[PDB]
């Protein structure tokens, strides 16, 4: 049976503060910018990505504090231990809107319109809208989990392909789920254009909380806030050959105009309605003194990862160049335009070291419970992945009040 | 006189924790598909506006191993489960699904019209959508839950209006919850088969009964319960079809020209659900039911529980295409097959603790007037007509409770 | 000096449990049907109407108690008293919708883009609207009193009637506002097109709180409840002509098609807004542990008076039959149209016993309050319409058996 | 090593109250009304500036004390303490509205509209919106850091300008961000109609709390609050020339209609939602009695820096005037039309007085601190920006009952 962290771990009164300072990014928020090369020129930097940065802390064993006579180095090992944490948001509170040059609607269903499509070869139209709200901050020693709706395992052209659901570990820069479901486009949809601009050719993933709390060990979730919300802001239709004809017995054939079904594929446009400063996940500090898992905030490796989703300062900015100044009258053709976002980040830590003492049966629970422990302790699995590397092994400090997250831990303790 | 449970059953210090991980479910949000050369269905109706009933079968205390068994004399007594604690969790991303009809019965908008309107033709149906009143519950009891619609009573010229008698029935899975156009039979109600959308024109929209619920003597169908539910109107609109009723002459002065003969006067709105927010949440969140409202305190009767949920604040259809030839350089409607899908996730969690009855003569005539069927179980299926979401449970209950997060939540709420 | 009733009345330790069971009504929204005869073939059942129920308790001194210690038979009186309320709704939230074929509707002023042509001979215009959302619960020994503004008494044809606050004794089956106010509008809108159908021809009153609460005794009110909630949708304008012309001095005179002024007689059309169980008053138990008034709560002459609104539980149906079903296209002139409305309630309440001397003072004082009290030991209230519950035969002394019964136990 | 000021300053029990009573300003809200010249006529007074009041005090050592028993002059001296403050707002709650008389806007993508004949040059439209709501006061003895983006380190003409994070006094008069961004738009934008009127030549900036609560003293910022809201109203599109093409990747060539893409640059145009008075920041007292740094209220050299933003009173006013009286019937012509704004404001104060022992190592560390501190206590520096100077030298009152602020005070005690 697993047995809480707290029941072979001592913490000592020791404390530390470690903070990345601005981390900043700029780019475009649709889609990367580059110029023919495969490589990148200005990344994809949008409101609606995952941030999943990899911290990496010094070595308790090999740090060189300054006294080393609360442990006894041959038969104890040191451990970090998360106990605060604080998120910082710089930028101004802002919604940013994305769309389709060529969206693929019909028309409008909510109401009838004066004007309606013509049928036709292509009926594609501009449409835009602003997504769901979401904010959400998951902290772990091991990468979170993610799920979303994939292709599923292996039939006529054009059939209904199969649906599956899969979990896999969210990486920087994965889009979240937009308020058209997290399910992989890329392949549901070979139409190209039943969603906006940023999420056609990507993965919408959503955490897998259920999976993540019901691990037996509880490392990839020591603590985690979300908030949602959105309402339906249109109602449009979907243009297309019918998948499956609605059932006769449910309808009664019309004559003339209504002989022919109109398409019942019907699909909403969310909207995150207020962006508010009361409802504010980030700027303050979320103190981990107690977790719902059996891992109580160590730092199994030295490494954390703090998940990052705020779509509440998602504006992006126009931005405009002339190319002549020549002229005197304004002229369409004479200016470019441009979309750029930028993202600010700023992350301040407490750690409280602890001490395991290193006799049979810890040594045995360890190995069960993961066997890199106790190699680290005399390739990487997780290089395969990207993440926002933050390196702190130079960047602690024993006083706290220094620091305005250390003068908060010091009021509270 | 009836007697709380409490003063006949024993409560004792053994505590199980079950699980139902990752039930899933994934299929039509309209209407089920299936060939035509066949009756069998395809690809089930799944909607995210559909009664959730699971039945959930516990293993049978009185043949269970136990480490020990000096906690009961075996022939003077009979062991029993009792619920404790539930939770209900929803792994899907929130969202907002839509439904319409491509013929529904709209005439004309009458919300701000600038003229007069020309006489309804021989066929005015019209393609249009809208989102529902949005709403969750769950209920949880020993047995299955009861629900009240409006359907053709017992009873006339063609075309006379139908009898309303009120009926109460069994709510069953994949039963449509009312959506903000009431809870009636559409299917005897509307002959027209065009009021209302497609996904509730041919079904039965039941709403719980919960005065009729808790107003049972034995209190055995509820538990403990929850409802959420909010609406307003989008729009207004008209009906096309003839009057069955004029109005009365009093009740206006007679037009001329345009206005000599009057509109539709049949309205009826179009119901929206507004924001889904998660701190408004129902799921997702440890329930205790130390406390029951009525006399039976989480007894499981039978060894059996019915958890009904209905949860509208995470129904998404996702539109998935594919196409015909991938060998095609401009785009073509044609080459495009568009189709519909919707996906739900739960997670069922319970906390038991086991009790004891003593058999002695009174206890056993109460229980037998209570209800037959417990004093013979304890030596056909009538419940074998309805369709539940079926979990089983018999090899799922552990008794270390830290070991699973419900368990460790209970733990800490000690 | 007027003393309050506890200082006479003395309690027990006594209660019963009393509930009505299902009470149902089915009817069509706007108006009744009738055969073009004087019966009503179908009543008028509304989401905006009051429903004023007239609770008959059994005569507590003539009632069958087991025991008769805890009182004189001979110079003491029994009387009931509410401690306990239930009002139990029945149906799914919703909202309804009404509206007029023939509204008198000239314009859309909100956004006006263009000068109005002239209003012509008849500009009346299919129009319906959501009504303002309202929930109320009185309860009293005597029925409430609303208040509406009706046609007063001092004149050229077509002059301003006069306006008069009547006071009158509201009645089951008497509308609510809706949010045109609360006024007679069978009498003061001639035009008989300016509100939408079910109540351009009744009175919509409203409570009237200050003098029921200023009342002495206070039977007429010992515990109420109320929520309302609306805001402008539309911003219409009306079409005739013109009553009081606007005083020159207000603008300057317009020149070509801006030479006659529009008509300047606004009216909003009302939102209810959004319906939530959060913000529900009802199926909830209220105990009247303490009355505003001095009446703390005695059923004098064995009645109550539990007046309801609830205009959150106001869903239309749409029925439909068809005339002929061998037709494979469909065909408007083949199907007829149908509304109808349902209405369930249930009410609990929990009665405690009361005894009181019948001394001199005792005497005279209730003499002088209300004579009926000591007559039972014409009816007034025959006038009025009221949806008469009898509880005679549903009086029961287990409490456990039944809900509200329980959770007074559990609190009291 | 920084120790908070509360270990070398020995407060007394001695209290003032001072104030303005009154601040009237107004102007027109899009821009100054510069003389045909360059005299400004009338400023430009918004409910979207800063408001940085600089206030000076009397100076405590050479102040004219009733009584001087409570310090020593030759090894002590004396400086003001902030212990309270309250912001007043007099005009009535209101929203305003900019707009641009011609708007880069070319469609509306919320939903399929109809347009009159496409122009195909110049597609410009007088177009306004409310801005986004905010509220904040910021109070310190150094002036507030703000931080927007603008032109960063070095091209073919019409290339994107590079981006860069700067951080710049705010200043009395310069604008809040509006739901466009922080940006400095005057060089970002050369089409200088990308946005409204009133900002399509100026830097909106937002105050960089991560910063002024990062410094080691704490002096720029010992008290905060922030209040904002917005939301989407339309989506709109730009006109011009794309600077950055879609990606092939990312959509289906079309044909006929749809055979070149629309433009991809959406913008949209915020609303502030409702001003209401229970939301309301301003007209209550904050007590400073413990400040988040190290500064615990001191006002070194004598001074504070309150600046306060306030869009819930933003209504402006139109004034019209006949240029003829002797016309009997309306013409457009014979009528001039102007747009005035105008705010009012009262700051209110409570100061605590306060010495300090000048030993060697207290002198020291005051020194490292700031060297102007040691000086003062016998050009200007900070005489360089624009402020709202308020001399509060003859406006010092002990009797604290005499004043609302005052009477609110003693009740806390």
């Amino acid at each position: 049976a697993v047995v809480s962290t707290d029941e072979y771990v001592a913490r000592t009164n020791i404390y530390y503060h470690a903070g990345t300072s601005r981390l900043l990014a700029v780019g475009h928020p649709y889609f990367p910018i580059k110029k023919p090369n495969n490589k990148i020129l200005v990344p994809k930097v949008s409101g609606l990505q995952y941030r999943v940065f990899r911290i990496h802390l010094p070595d308790p064993n090999k740090f060189g504090f300054p006294d080393t006579s609360f442990y006894n180095p041959d038969t104890q090992r040191l451990v970090w231990a998360c106990v605060g944490v604080e998120v910082g948001r710089g930028q101004p509170l802002g919604v940013g809107i994305s769309g389709h040059p060529l969206l693929n609607k019909l028309d409008d269903t909510e109401n009838a319109s004066a004007y309606a499509a013509n049928a036709g070869v292509d009926n594609r139209e501009c449409i835009s809208m602003d997504y769901k709200q979401t904010q959400l901050c998951l902290i772990g020693c091991k990468p979170p989990i993610g799920e979303h709706w994939g292709k599923g395992s292996p039939v006529q052209p054009g059939d209904c392909p199969p649906l599956e659901l899969i979990n896999t570990v969210i990486q920087d820069g994965d889009m979240v789920d937009t308020g058209f479901g997290a399910m992989d486009f890329t392949t549901l949809q070979a139409n190209k254009s039943e969603v906006p601009l940023d999420i056609c050719t990507s993965i919408c993933k959503y955490p897998d909380y259920i999976k993540m709390v019901s691990e037996p060990y509880g490392d990839s979730l020591f603590f985690y806030l979300r908030r949602e919300q959105m309402f339906v802001r249109h109602l449009f239709n979907r243009a297309g050959t019918v998948g499956e004809n609605v059932p006769d017995d449910l309808y009664i054939k019309g004559s003339g105009s209504t002989a022919n079904l109109a398409s019942s594929n019907y699909f909403p446009t969310p909207s995150g309605s207020m962006v508010t400063s009361d409802a504010q996940i980030f700027n303050k500090p979320y103190w981990l003194q107690r977790a719902q898992g059996h891992n109580n905030g160590i730092c199994w490796g030295n490494q954390l990862f703090v998940t990052v989703v705020d779509t509440t300062r998602s504006t992006n900015m126009s931005l405009c160049a002339a190319i002549s100044t020549s002229e005197t009258t304004y002229k369409n053709t004479n200016f470019k335009e441009y979309l750029r976002h930028g993202e600010e980040y700023d992350l301040q830590f407490i750690f409280q070291l602890c001490k395991i003492t290193l006799t049979a049966d810890v040594m045995t629970y360890i190995h069960s419970m993961n066997s890199t422990i106790l190699e680290d302790w005399n390739e990487d699995p997780l290089k395969k992945y990207t993440f926002w590397e933050v390196n702190l092994k130079e960047k602690f400090s024993a006083d706290l009040d220094q620091f305005p997250l250390g003068r908060k831990f010091l009021l509270q303790l």
